[PDB]
């Protein structure tokens, strides 16, 4: 991985850096060059000839003549000074533009090359490694490597170039003094090596603890609602504090060894210093070489350093991008066993329906101890129905993914017309084929998007054929926006059943050869499973169908059923000859806004903020006042010193007494290493804290927020993690280390500005009058980089959402082959901020070449004066030039603070969206204390008269208006058909909505009154299609009550009493075997049955079990609600089902409609008043 960060740079990227390497290099040498001209070196001083020739010069003309002579050179300076500047002008914009350019062609096409890659390989992967950092990967990896092959390299060889042209130019001069100051020079090689390759390595660690981070993040971010219902933000926090606190461990090791690199630097140049001035004094005693040959040197090869010096951070920058590199192009250079993308395969062009399963032996990459199929053998004729049932985690499941070829069968063959799948192209095969899972995931797009999912080219006739077929017509047209309605993430704004048919739909459009059902009816009421059901039937012949099943009505009419038992197929045959097989089949059956832009200051307020580190800020600013007035300073120092040595009296005594001297140049590079070390590591480790505090708060604040709060569309997954991720990566790059040199440049001005008007006279003027133009180059700077950063935010978002939609939902969209879709639409959100990149690159060069132009042009400003005001005698040449480098530094430490307007232009919008995020207090707060607290409750639960609608169709009245009263000990069955509002009754008595008109009580108090977080509390809740952390078992298990500390023996009761324990008892690691994400490393029953054990845990009062055995085998249905029946007697129990067997022995059973509560009574009561509830019941007769 060494050497490979260009791996995409084609020919223009090529001749970019080429040509912004030799303008880098062509910049650099111009320091040299400025010097080798006023290197003839012998007009030396008239006047310090005149303190020896006063008696000579005492003539007034002939002093004038000379001064007057020493305009004309003087201004033959100023002349070719502004060339330079021109110059300048044009090379350095070359230089930052031309890298700029190189880095972002190729970050944008490392971008593009790495999520390819991630959507490449395949699901064994996905199941063994942890996806959800992948994400962090995207947005803040691949950033460290935008600012490590940008124009810091650039810059990076201009300072080099520097460097090694004067000592070139030292060389052709005086060469013994050159070598000897050279052979210091690997020594800072050495340092800077070491330094980048630590550097390096800590930013890997870095980049690892922050991706943690992200993945934590993004797994409560999807699974909010379970979080809010169990009451476990500070879990959540807490598991993201710790992986924060490493990330900032990490980095405060990444800031020191960073400083020490430079002080380092900087201690090694002023020691290089020290060495040249004794070599200097040693020569001039043995007179090898003359004095002016000792300056001429001394005055080649002293800047470059102080180049380098300044150049340490670019190093830096490219080790930090370097040591960021490393799992990116890992990810990348991974190859898939079982690739989608490769077009060498069999595509047969007439494929019938014949599927054959020999000897299938399989295990899961995850767990391959355990054994899934054993000799599993299945033969599919064409035409036909071949359904699958069997116990919960049979294996079902894992035949339709194998049919797929998610996977690989260790032993025997999958083929289709006895040719094997592995000859078949992958995409074909994936192609023919039409999947609906087992709980079915549609994405954050309309309605119609999403069933174009299952084929591109689909025309809304074909569309509304399949809607019509699937028995989804009817609520599609009910709603506003009819196919283009909004659904949520994971279709979440859709009721269970209405999403399996709009998964029903988009499998059926896409006119498959073989279909295949994961129980395709699991969320269904009978009407509509009959409706489903025939309307299958009706189109069956011309394609064989695959169907598993717990409804054994759907099985039925299956033209052959199969039955699973230890993962082979035990039974085979009709529903006639099996019932007389009288087997395992048989027992299933007899079973019974923009916000006013910016505001000011919010950066200022984060700062703010970040009050509690006053020592480290007040230490800090010391310190970079002291190294930044010590240039200067050191410049007076160094004239001084060289006036000494030039004048140095006869004996050799006292050449030795200035060698002493040199020991002060010593003491000033340990003094600045001392400086520069602890002003860089101050204020990076504050910058560290505000960074570790500020996204700590930012993800409290996330928690605390309504779950209308993430209905709303802009406020997905992915767009929270992205937004969670940047919004603090930006504050970072204007608070750390940038901080610190703004505050040094405007200590090296003052400094500068104070030695000018001391020393010299009138030359202030101009360097103040210079100050404004590098203000309004900054400002028209600011102000397109203000408006790019809300751009480049807002449409990261968008691209952040795509990426991580693609990555949690995998496996349907290797179902539907929409791999490519997902990269065209991830380009496609690409494309702004690389527009915005390469502006902002342009933007960039210009402003550089007009800052460093304008430094030359007024360095010729400054002699004109000079010799214009040597006319009027005012001020001797000492001053002239001394003034001169006192305007060079500060004017440069002026130009170096206008970089970074850009960096405090995005950090500002950044601060204020922080600001606005941490202070938004919600409607229904779950952090607050305030509310009633009830010592006991007798377990009343009432909604009086309830009238809701979503805050997301707010036009919609799902509850249009029912009335219910709950006693304790008893039970309510909640029937009807799909999208009655079943799961929104529960929904609002968690408190996660507030209805509008009506009101809920429990023990006759209204919900409101009590504390949100007791009242969550004190009940349990299942879900439709439960979600599992990607934890372990008893983890799991144990998030029942986060209040206390469960024990084991609680957990495993907990399961026992769920029918689970059994199938974690058979696992390897017990309870501790790890559920991957959403639980999706278990079967669906398996799942539910862990998140009812999870739900009876806790032993609440109040239970609201919603569809909790729609994904469960009629043998586990029994032991369920008999366990659920022995715990019944004191207990207010809440039940939804659409499987009307576990809901005859409920104390009481309503029917609703549409969002009303028509029909309510016992079970005989409603069998007796013969209507909805006698026909939900008499659907198969
Ligand atoms: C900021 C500082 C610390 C930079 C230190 C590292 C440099 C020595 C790197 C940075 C940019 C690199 C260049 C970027 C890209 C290329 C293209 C590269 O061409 C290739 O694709 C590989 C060779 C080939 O197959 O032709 C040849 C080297 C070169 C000029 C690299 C040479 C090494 C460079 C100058
Ligand atoms: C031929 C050289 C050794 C003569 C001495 C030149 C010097 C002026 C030094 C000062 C800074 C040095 C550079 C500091 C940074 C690096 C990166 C470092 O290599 C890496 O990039 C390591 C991997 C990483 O970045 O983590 C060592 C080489 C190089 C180009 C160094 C080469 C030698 C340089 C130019
Ligand atoms: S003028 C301010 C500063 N120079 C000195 O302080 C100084 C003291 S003694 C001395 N310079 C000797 C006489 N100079 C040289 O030998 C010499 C050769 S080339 C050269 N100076 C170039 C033209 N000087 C500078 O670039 C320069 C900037 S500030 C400065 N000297
Ligand atoms: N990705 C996976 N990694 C590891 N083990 C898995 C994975 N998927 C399923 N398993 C396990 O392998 C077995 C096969 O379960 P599978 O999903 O095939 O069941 P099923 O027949 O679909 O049942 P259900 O009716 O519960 O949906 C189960 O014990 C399950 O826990
Ligand atoms: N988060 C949501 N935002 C907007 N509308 C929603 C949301 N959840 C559900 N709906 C809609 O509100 C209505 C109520 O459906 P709901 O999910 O309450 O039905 P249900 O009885 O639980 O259904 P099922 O038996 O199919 O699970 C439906 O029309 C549904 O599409
Ligand atoms: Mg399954
Ligand atoms: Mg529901």
């Amino acid at each position: 991985s060494v050497l490979t960060m260009f791996r995409y740079a084609g020919w223009l990227d090529r001749l970019y850096m080429l040509v912004g390497t030799l303008a880098a290099i062509i910049h650099g040498v111009a320091l040299p060059l400025m010097m080798l001209i006023f290197g003839d070196m012998t007009d030396s001083f008239a006047s310090v000839g005149q303190v020896s020739k006063q008696s000579t010069q005492m003539s007034e003309a002939d002093k004038r003549a000379m001064f007057a002579k020493l305009e004309e050179e003087m201004t033959t300076y100023a002349y070719y000074y502004t060339g330079i500047g021109a110059g300048v002008l044009i090379v350095a914009y070359i230089q930052v533009s031309f890298w700029a350019l190189a880095a972002g062609r190729q970050i944008h096409k490392i971008r593009q090359k790495f999520f390819h890659a991630i959507m490449n390989q395949e699901i064994g992967w996905f199941d063994v490694h942890d996806v959800g950092e992948l994400n962090t990967r995207l947005t803040d990896d691949v950033s460290k490597i935008n600012e490590g092959i940008g124009d810091k390299i650039g810059m990076f060889f201009q300072a080099m170039a520097t460097f090694f042209g004067g000592f070139i130019i030292g060389f052709t001069r005086g060469w013994k003094l050159t070598l000897v100051i050279l052979a210091i020079s690997p020594v800072l090689g050495l340092s800077a090596g070491i330094w980048a390759k630590i550097l390096s390595s800590f930013t890997d660690k870095e980049l690892h603890a922050y991706a943690k981070a992200g993945a934590v993040a993004e797994e409560v971010l999807a699974a909010i609602r379970t979080v809010i219902a169990f009451g476990g933000q500070k879990k959540e926090l807490e598991r993201y504090n710790n992986n924060l606190e490493e990330a900032k461990r990490l980095g405060i090791k990444k800031a020191i060894t960073a400083n020490i690199s430079m002080g380092a630097a900087f201690l090694l140049i002023y020691a290089s210093y020290a060495l040249a001035f004794w070599y200097g004094t040693s020569l001039v005693i043995s007179k090898e070489y003359s004095i002016g040959q000792v300056l001429t040197v001394f005055f080649s090869v002293l800047i470059g350093a102080f180049s380098v010096g300044q150049a340490s951070p670019n190093i830096e920058a490219f080790a930090n991008a370097r040591g960021a590199a490393y799992e990116v192009f890992k990810i990348i250079d991974n190859k898939p066993s079982i690739d989608s993308f490769s077009k060498s395969g069999h595509k047969p062009d007439n494929i019938q329906g014949n599927l054959e399963f020999k000897n299938i032996h399989f295990s899961y990459p995850s767990r391959k101890e355990v054994q899934i199929l054993k000799g599993l053998n299945l033969k599919v004729k064409s035409g036909q129905t071949v359904a699958l049932v069997g116990n919960s985690g049979g294996g079902k499941s894992t035949t339709v993914q194998l049919m797929q070829r998610l996977y690989d069968p260790l032993d025997g063959m999958v083929s289709i017309d006895g040719q094997d799948i592995r000859t078949i192209n992958v995409r074909y095969l994936r192609e023919i084929i039409g999947v609906v899972s087992q709980e079915p995931v549609l994405f954050a797009t309309t309605i119609a998007e999403n069933i174009r999912y299952g084929r591109e080219d689909v025309t809304m006739d074909e569309i509304e054929k399949a809607v019509k077929e699937a028995n989804a017509y009817d609520f599609i047209m009910k709603l506003p926006h009819q196919f283009d309605t909004l659904v949520g993430e994971r279709g979440a704004q859709l009721s269970g059943g209405q999403k399996q048919r709009i998964a029903i739909a988009r499998a059926l459009v896409r006119n498959p050869k073989i279909l295949l059902l994961d129980e395709a009816t699991s969320a269904l009421d009978t009407e509509s499973e009959a409706v489903v059901q025939a309307a299958l039937d009706k189109a069956r012949e011309g394609r064989t169908t695959i169907v598993i099943a717990h409804r054994l009505s759907t099985v039925r009419n299956a033209d052959v059923i199969a039955g699973f038992d230890g993962g082979v197929i035990v039974e085979q045959g009709n529903h006639d000859e099996l019932m007389r097989e009288k087997g395992i089949y048989f027992k299933l059956v007899m079973t019974q806004a923009l916000d006013e832009d910016v505001p000011p200051a919010s950066f200022w307020r984060i700062l703010k903020l970040n009050s509690t580190e006053w020592p480290y800020f007040v230490v800090g600013i010391f310190a970079a006042i002291i190294n930044g007035g010590l240039q200067p300073a050191f410049s007076v120092i160094f004239s001084k010193v060289v006036g000494v040595f030039t004048n140095g009296g006869p004996p050799e005594t006292q050449r030795q007494n200035s060698n002493l001297f040199s020991l002060l140049f010593l003491i000033l590079g340990i003094i600045s290493f001392i400086t520069f070390f602890l002003q860089g590591f101050t204020f990076g480790k504050a910058g560290e804290i505000l960074t570790k505090r500020l996204r700590y708060m930012v993800f409290k604040s996330m928690l605390r927020q309504d779950v209308s709060w993430f209905d709303d569309p802009k406020n997905t997954t992915g767009a929270l993690t992205t937004r969670l991720a940047n919004d603090a990566a930006q504050v970072k790059g204007a608070t750390g280390s940038r901080l610190a040199v703004i505050f040094q440049n405007i200590a090296n001005l003052g400094t500068g500005i104070i030695i000018s008007l001391i020393y010299g006279w009138q030359l202030t003027l101009l360097l103040l009058a210079i100050v404004p133009i590098i203000a309004i180059a900054g400002v028209v700077e600011m102000k397109m980089l203000s408006g790019q950063a809300l751009k480049d935010k807002k449409e990261l978002e968008g691209s952040g959402k795509i990426a991580t939609e693609a990555i949690e939902n995998f496996r349907t969209v290797v179902s539907l082959t929409r791999e490519q879709k997902f990269e065209t639409m991830y380009a496609q959100s690409l494309q702004i901020p690389y527009r915005n990149a390469m502006k902002k690159a342009h933007v960039f060069g210009i402003t550089f070449s007009f800052t460093q132009a304008m430094m030359y042009f007024s360095y010729a400003a400054a002699f004109r004066f000079g010799a214009y005001l040597v006319t009027q005698q005012l001020m001797t040449f000492e001053n002239v030039c001394l003034v001169f480098s006192a305007i060079v530094f500060g004017a440069m430490a002026v130009g170096q603070v206008s970089s970074f307007a850009p960096d405090y232009a995005k950090a500002t919008v950044s601060a204020s969206h922080i600001i606005r995020i941490i202070e938004k207090t919600p409607e229904i707060d779950s952090y607050s204390t305030q509310g009633l607290k009830p010592n006991m409750l007798e377990g009343n639960v009432q909604f009086s008269g309830v009238v809701f609608n979503y805050p997301t169709r707010p036009s919609i009245p799902v509850l249009q208006g029912l009335s219910l009263e709950v006693k304790k000990g008893q039970t309510l069955a909640l029937v009807g058909s799909s999208g009655g509002g079943k799961s929104t009754v529960v929904q609002l008595l968690e408190r996660f909505y507030d209805p509008m008109a009506g009101s809920v009580f429990l023990d006759g108090k209204e919900i409101k009154q009590l504390n949100v977080q007791w009242l969550r509390a004190q009940l349990g809740i299942v879900s439709q299609e439960p979600i599992l952390f990607d934890r372990s078992i008893a983890e799991n298990i144990a998030y029942g009550d986060n209040s206390r500390v469960v024990s084991y023996e609680e957990i495993v009761r907990a399961a026992k009493e769920a029918n689970i324990h059994q199938f974690i008892d058979s696992l390897p690691d017990k309870y501790n075997t790890r559920v991957g994400d959403k639980g999706t490393q278990l079967s669906g029953g398996q799942k539910q049955r862990i998140a009812i054990a999870r739900a009876l845990v806790r032993q609440p009062h109040i239970l609201l079990l919603d569809e909790a055995t729609s994904a469960l085998d009629t043998e586990s249905e029994k032991v369920v609600q008999e366990a659920l029946d022995k715990a019944r007697e004191g207990r207010t129990v809440i039940v939804i089902a659409h499987r009307l067997s576990t809901i005859q022995n409920a104390d009481l059973i309503v029917v609703i409609q549409n969002g009303k509560v028509k029909e309510h009574g016992t079970h005989q009561q409603l069998l007796a008043q013969k209507g909805i509830y006698f026909s939900m019941v008499s659907v198969q007769a």
